[PDB]
């Protein structure tokens, strides 16, 4: 059971999300982007993109990639 | 009768919208985005996106998702 | 004859536009957006979107919807 | 109670959708478009856009506009 | 009173639209495009774009331009 | 445990996907779209969009919505 | 000979452009937008859109519309 | 006076447009594209793009570039 | 050394690409899409998207995801 | 002097373009796409994309990449 | 040999780029835009668009147009 | 073995990325852009685009081009 998504983080702050993700995935390379940002298709097993809203809350389920 | 949309909130401030939505749906995870922002198709029964205008008023009918 | 568009407001300030629209349509729910913003297809008989330019002047004919 | 949306038509054929909509709204001007097509913001009280999928089934809730 | 828009043509066939527009504006240069097509901002007093749906019916109000 | 996604269907034909989804969710309203198609944010608990590739194989994880 | 475009204004400031356009077209309704902004197809004989760059210089030929 | 645009060709067929352009600009490299197609910013003094509609009529003013 | 990309397949046919990929990754779920198609960010360790050109040749480096 | 662009091929057929490019760059991996197609930023020293128009003529300067 | 592109300016500041371009093309009308900005197809022999990055460095080869 | 990509820089600051890239490629012309920015297809063997997130960390694998 590999932890690959954090549905429990939707609506939480980016600071709380970073803390949780690094506890579950200490190698995570955390990227913080506005919702709607276009990204590439290249997969990175250690990257976790956090898509944030106007108040810097997690707006979409974080996933590895 | 499940409360899934708030047409009565269009034109209201984000503060008033948050207060109303949390009264009707105490588990709501409220996300605040500019109008026009592209989002994912993943459904979250407890998320309510608020799409706001230049004056932080609700610009589209809030819906669960 | 239902007032549904304000061609006379193009180039006017948002403050003047709001004043005129509310005189003609006292129930108007006025939304202020940058020109070019993508919106939904849902119709709201009482909403009037004002699309503004860099100087907060009305850039497109306001219409109900 | 004005009939303005047909959630019951999602997944149905365009022929069945047209028949139902014209029964409920005999003045309907029915437009048939692929899902994802960009449209204008102009409101037409008698227009009903049907957004269809690859098999010509209704893919989104038809609404007046 | 210059005829610049044909709201009465929404939902009609392109053949019927062409016939009506040329009666009202004999100099019209009629262009037939799919709904959603991006066009330029250049204005042509004699051009009338007809935006058509999957069944070649007029999907948006024809306007001069 | 509500069945809301079918990761096991990626790469399978649309016919096989429809058969599996209707077994798991007999009320499913199945919509078949090309990959990349833009859709609305409205949630439909009984809709399952199938996004297909050039060979009509499932290209993305089907999800309810 | 109707003045409908100002190629001579490309690269000039918005202040200088406004002054020239109003001399040539005293009824002009001047709209100031960033380059690349999407606009509507509706034609307004008295509107002149000025598309400006990062330094508020005219980046495209102003035209009536 | 360099011939750089053919407003007189809007609404004409691509065959008639090609004939006229090659008479005025015998070195023209004529490219035929659907309206709305995105192109590059590279300038080619001898290229003339013809943007055509559903009936292969010229939909926008041809220009050199 | 996990095989995750096939730069050697650019320009090859989709049939040859499928044969090579399945030799290197027998569990591959092969998806065939036109170049430029927008996809989701969800990662699937067993999916390989093949982006093809007008002649069904591989146009971009296939990668797992 | 490395041959990296073929401005002389604009307006020529794809067959003639392929013949010329392979004479100048025998290792070329030739990709044929419609004008306007979005591609990735990954550089391939041996790939040459040919962007073609409705008549399969070269519409943009071919370049290596 | 007409100077129409400045590959040597990529990565340089906008101030240095302006100085070089005006030395080579004293009539240049210099426009400064963010990378990615959509522009029109109209050609202006004296315009040079500078597309800049987050640090106001030249991000793409300046070209006349 | 030509150094053309820096997967090890994902998640690192732009300052650290610049230092590493210039050590490996002293001729690098470093461009700093927001994630999602559209760029041209022109290849520059000495350019390295750094796509950064809201916190100015490298969000995508830097590559030459």
């Amino acid at each position: 059971d590999l932890k690959t998504e954090w549905p429990e983080l939707v609506g939480k702050s980016v600071e709380e999300a970073k803390k949780v993700i690094l506890q579950d995935k200490p190698e995570a390379q955390i990227i913080v982007l506005p919702v709607g940002t276009i990204v590439t298709m290249e997969y990175r097993i250690d990257r976790v993109r956090l898509f944030v809203d106007k108040l810097d809350n997690i707006a979409e389920v974080p996933r590895v990639g």
